């Protein structure tokens, strides 16, 4: 049985690293400048040993994702529709009364659950977010997981820094990382801090001969923009601000960490039996150009909780640590070696395709919105998957009070507009055309985006998904207002 880690970089976008996940017409990949800004080597490695994804996608904001990977159900479904704010619930004006603030449920049969009863050891490192302060969730023991190292209900930390005590000793107090007190005072980053506990625990899971599933989920690349010192001397492009340099130091060091945890594999003699997944949890942060135009993640459109591409769009790569034909739980999930997968996946393709792997299966009658990727992870286009996704945010943020919904070549943008709310406003984009989302065309095309709305529509009430509400608390529908 195969041990499995999930390396979940936070606010880390599909182009915040050297390993292009940009495809060409030839499903190849293309090198766009920030690919030679960032420093990834370590994920250069992995791509050389596995499969890049060029459409994965995630939620918006944190929870949502976090909820979507747990659960293999989309945001709709769980009902964590916004990040969650630890201290009190964060509806937003005209968000849904009953979204599911409180997260994540002890009697969910959550990915790490799953594999829990079936004798794996479950382990959490990092930023877990599964729920508000006081909840089941709160604390991810409480979700499937044996060992915590550093997770709770806050969703950043308070600071990078070991001098600062993660928060403790100086930075934002209500956000101190937990935990970690061997390290305060000392110069331990953050990322360094968790990289040093995840081998150790992998380490104790060898020796007690149990196959294991480390959440890795780094700190790493949410604000405080808290420079590296170890890597900043390498970022000195003029016209990114003091802001990106400490934010590519955090990739550098992200990086870092994926190569600590993979030395650490082949030093322990089991890279050959552990599979590793490698993605960010929602569209990039990082602090460059226009938030609503191209900066983030050029060429696409938009930044972290927009409505764009740049929104959702995070890198994904699957490989075995240590790739490997005569290896038994390989042949369970052959990967193209060196190769880009350019058909969709989503984060809640992640629970199916784990639990498949481990030798567990999905609960029969647990309803999710994920699909096994064993046929796209050996290079082909699977057909018993939908190029489709639908990301529901009545919510406020960079945008607000949306839903996307992607279907094969078309995306829509529904604005329920809540202050005007008999006056929705749809938009269409052809992302195979103008993957770039700069040629709006629902004025050109107004029966497709008639279509799409009908189809989102009904796969919103499929899902049980709940609307934003006006002011007086009516529920907001999606409608085919012209
Ligand atoms: C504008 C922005 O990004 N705001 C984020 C918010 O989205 C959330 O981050 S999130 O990663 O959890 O979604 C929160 C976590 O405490 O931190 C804020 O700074
Ligand atoms: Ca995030």
């Amino acid at each position: 049985r195969p041990n499995i880690i999930v390396f979940l970089v936070d606010d880390m976008g599909l182009m915040d690293t050297s390993v292009p996940f940009i495809a060409d017409e030839s499903g190849q990949p293309v090198r766009h400048p920030l690919n030679d800004w960032y420093h990834t080597p370590n994920m250069e490695r992995l791509a050389k040993q596995g499969i890049c994804f060029s459409t994965f996608y995630a939620q918006s904001v944190s929870s949502p994702s976090r909820a979507s990977i747990m659960t293999g159900q989309n945001a709709t479904r769980h009902g964590v529709t916004n990040w969650i704010n630890a201290e009190s619930n964060n509806r937003n004006p005209f968000g849904p009364p009953q979204w599911n603030w409180k997260g994540l449920r002890k009697d969910m049969p959550t990915m790490p659950r799953v594999l829990q009863q079936a004798g794996y050891k479950t382990i959490h490192v990092g930023k877990a977010h599964f729920g508000c302060m006081g909840s089941e969730g709160e604390n991810p023991l409480n979700i499937g997981f044996d060992v915590n190292i550093a997770g709770s209900g806050i969703g950043h930390p308070g600071s990078y820094y070991g001098e600062w005590g993660y928060g403790h000793i100086k930075g934002q107090k209500i956000r101190a990382v937990p935990d970690l007190e061997k390290y305060h005072g000392t110069d331990t980053f953050l990322s360094e801090a968790l990289t040093i506990e995840a081998n150790r625990e992998i380490t104790k899971a060898v020796e007690e001969k149990r196959p294991f599933y480390l959440n890795m989920a780094h700190y790493a690349v949410h604000s405080p923009f808290q420079a590296d010192k170890r890597f900043l001397s390498r970022y000195t492009d003029p016209d990114k601000n003091e802001q990106a340099r400490a934010f590519a130091t955090l990739i550098e060091g992200m990086d870092k960490s994926l190569g600590d945890i993979m030395d650490q594999l082949e030093k322990l003699g089991i890279a050959e039996n552990t599979l590793i997944l490698f993605l960010g949890d929602n569209g990039g942060d990082a602090p460059l150009g226009d938030e609503r135009g191209y900066g983030s993640s050029a060429p696409l459109r938009g930044k972290k909780g927009t409505e764009f591409e740049g929104g959702m769009r995070v890198p994904f790569i699957a490989a075995w640590a240590k790739p490997e034909k005569k290896s038994k739980v390989q042949k369970n999930l052959p990967i193209e070696v060196g190769s880009m997968q350019t058909q969709l996946g989503t984060i809640m393709d992640i629970y199916p395709t784990v639990l498949s792997v481990a030798g567990c299966e999905v609960p029969q009658n647990y309803v999710i919105d994920g699909f096994d990727l064993k046929k796209q992870l050996s290079g082909k286009v699977d057909k018993k998957r939908p190029e489709s996704f639908l990301m529901h945010f009545p919510h406020a943020h960079r945008g607000s009070y949306f839903t996307t919904y992607r279907m094969g070549d078309w995306k829509l943008i529904y604005y329920y507009l809540p202050e005007t709310p008999k006056q929705p406003k749809a938009l269409l984009y052809n992302l195979k055309d103008d993957p770039e989302e700069r040629n709006e065309l629902s004025a050109a095309h107004p029966d497709q985006c008639r279509e799409m709305i009908r189809e989102m529509s009904a796969r919103l009430e499929k899902e049980g998904a709940l609307y934003p509400v006006d002011k007086q608390g009516n529920e907001l529908k999606p409608f085919v207002y012209f």
